[PDB]
């Protein structure tokens, strides 16, 4: 990604956003029960714990593109991956602006939590304000889309988590590029079948897992990705340098089902309104926004298929399964490749990977050490085709430490407890009692492993 203009936003014709600058992470009750040192990330400039420049550090993610074309390898791997797609039978025929709003069959309701975005962020306009869900009443976001249009800048967030100390220092806090209401609805508008497909088809055709329940999908994983060599591994800042060839290469693969391309035109080349910056990138994926998990996906389909041709002279693709969530991905092949000459193909088109799991060097990966969407794959002893989603035990430590709404901690610990109980019986009993070490903790329901263990069962 290349920033290619940046002005002042009143030169634009745009406000001054307002930024909020302090965190909303506290630490809980469980701060000194279990161990941990990340930290909320930075949000000003005014920060103790800096030891770099806060602006420099945000807008790094955008380095510039290299010098690439669409090629021949990229020209084999859309015609695979839209023959793939093909078969899905998509309706590439719109959706009604009702639909895109209130959900569809694989296609969830808008959620009226999030921002809506520019202008609406500055009159304190609200989703809730535009569409009522008892009255399913949206009149008054009708007259806001016909009011302020379609096509407006997007208003980028910083990330108010956790990140690892390392991250603090460095100024290295995450952002998201929050779309108007208006371009998310333009969005569902035109693909809103395409995205309900692809959630409903969660696997080796569509080559994606985004929408999946990974308490079910883990069990099927590993018979999609049949094949001896399974493969994985790391992008450094994958949505940053996304090179705009791959946005050409995608509008072609949407274009073969019979879809309008030029709405990718508008993340490729994208606006951007942060404080009082307007500013203009040339590639890069708009980080967590309009569709954007979709269409990660199918770069990056497009993305595995052309680093193997680059690689390999003598491939068969339709061997070559596939299984992508945006950036993270889980692949498989007939016989063993070199994850580390696949790797070196990136370098190019200005993609950088690394091995899989902050690893020193590529290293044989099978489902003892593979990793997806930061779940190793464990299966149950006595039925072996169950396969438990491993979460890591150090991030569940990490996150029960802080809070953002302390009467909420009941909330919070049913979901680390979800997580917990797929690394063992002792684990999860270990998890319980700490967190009863203390009142607070004695005072919340945690689920018996049995009780858990039972409900996964009653899932299959
Ligand atoms: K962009």
């Amino acid at each position: 990604g290349q920033i290619k203009i940046s002005k002042h936003a009143n030169e634009c014709g745009l406000p001054t956003i307002h930024t909020p600058s302090k965190t909303k992470l506290q630490p809980s009750v469980f701060y000194d029960v279990f161990p941990g040192s990340k930290e909320p990330a930075v949000l000003t400039d005014n920060d103790p714990r800096l030891k770099v420049n806060f602006k420099e550090a945000l807008f790094s993610k955008y380095k510039g593109n290299t010098e690439c074309s669409l090629n021949q390898h990229m020209e084999i791997a859309i015609a695979h991956y839209s023959a793939q797609l093909i078969t899905l039978d998509i309706d590439s025929k719109p959706i009604a602006l009702e639909d895109s709003v209130f959900g569809i069959e694989g296609l969830e309701a808008l959620d009226l939590n999030t921002s809506a975005g520019f202008p609406y962020v500055t009159m304190g306009i609200k989703k809730r304000d535009l569409i009522n869900n008892k009255t399913k009443d949206i009149s008054r976001l009708k007259e806001a889309l016909d009011k302020y249009g379609v096509d407006l800048p997007m208003i980028t967030f910083l990330k108010d988590e956790l990140r690892k100390k390392e991250k603090i220092s460095a100024g290295k806090t995450r952002v998201i590029e929050a779309s108007s209401i208006n371009d998310t609805i333009l969005f569902r508008t035109t693909f809103g079948n395409l995205f309900s497909k692809f959630h409903l088809n969660p696997g080796v055709v569509t080559g994606s897992a985004v929408g999946c329940d990974p308490e079910t999908f883990w069990s099927k994983i590993p018979v999609m990705l049949d094949g001896d060599c399974i493969m994985a591994f790391d992008y450094t800042n994958y949505d940053g340098s996304i090179h705009p060839v791959w946005f050409q290469a995608l509008k072609k693969v949407l274009e073969n089902l019979s879809f309008q391309s030029n709405l990718i035109d508008r993340l490729c080349y994208s606006k951007h309104l942060f404080k009082s910056t307007y500013y203009e990138v040339a590639g890069g994926v708009p980080s967590g926004c309009s569709g954007t998990s979709i269409f990660n996906t199918m770069i990056n389909n497009i993305i595995i298929r052309t680093l193997v041709l680059d690689a390999y002279k003598n491939i068969d693709l339709d061997k070559l399964k596939i299984i992508a969530y945006g950036d993270d991905v889980i692949f498989s092949y007939k016989y063993t490749l070199d994850m580390e000459a696949i790797a070196n193909e990136g370098k190019k088109y200005g993609l950088t990977i690394t091995p899989a799991d902050k690893s020193t060097e590529f290293k044989k990966l099978d489902y003892n050490n593979v990793t997806f969407l930061k779940r190793g794959f464990k299966q149950d002893e006595k039925h072996t085709f169950l396969i438990h989603p491993t979460f890591p035990v150090e991030e569940i430590y990490e996150s029960i430490r802080w809070t953002k709404k302390p009467s909420q901690m009941q909330e919070h610990v049913l979901s680390l407890c979800h997580l917990m109980w797929h690394n063992g019986r002792k684990v999860y009993e270990d998890f319980s009692s700490k967190i009863r070490s203390v009142s607070a903790g004695r005072a919340l329901y945690i689920p018996p492993y049995d009780l858990l263990k039972h409900e996964w069962y009653e899932k299959f």
